[PDB]
């Protein structure tokens, strides 16, 4: 059994043409997980994960702040205490329009990698 | 399966009493359940003050994230208390359980492969 403070997992900066101002912690990764992986994303103020889609679903829980969720059209802001289920193939992305960091858990089946 | 995205306040789900020979003082919200999940389910457990999930094991793993309070984790050997912001991975067949020794509700997300139900 593994019991660990998530903050102590070293975050990975992601900074690409589609993703800026994001950090990703892999809490339960391919090394441990039989079926699905557990990540924790931090989105800095102004951070953006562009619209994209995957052949797998996402299961998300918003841990901190106000997360702007981009949909195939339009967007919806939700806050800490919301869960999100993104169906397979659904176009989606995320933005932080607030002045403080936003955090969410994001789990995918292991075919999506870690 | 279907398209779209569900976005919902977890507390808009009513916490339902779990009562079995090995569990007392616990409620559960199914957030992403069997009716929708392709692979794995997401539940939010509430452990009332003095609530107990006795040591047990399952043939599937558990992935847990502690949301609120101080959760005492029962292991095959001894116990350990963690708090909000901890995650827990429980291997398949690993003996584990939980207790709330505090005065206030403890909450944690618990995800399992959907073959284990919801």
């Amino acid at each position: 059994m593994i019991l660990k403070r998530a903050y102590d997992v070293t975050p990975q900066k992601i900074s690409t043409d589609k993703v800026r101002g994001v950090r990703k912690r892999v809490l339960i990764g391919l090394k441990d997980a039989p079926n699905f992986v557990m990540r924790l994303f931090t989105v800095e103020p102004g951070g953006l994960i562009d619209r994209h889609s995957h052949p797998w679903e996402h299961e998300i829980f918003v841990l901190k702040g106000k997360l702007t969720v981009l949909k195939e059209q339009g967007e919806e802001t939700v806050e800490e205490g919301f869960y999100i289920f993104v169906e397979p193939n659904e176009i989606h992305g995320f933005r932080n329009d607030t002045d403080s960091e936003v955090e969410f858990l994001c789990l995918i089946p292991k075919e999506g990698g870690e």
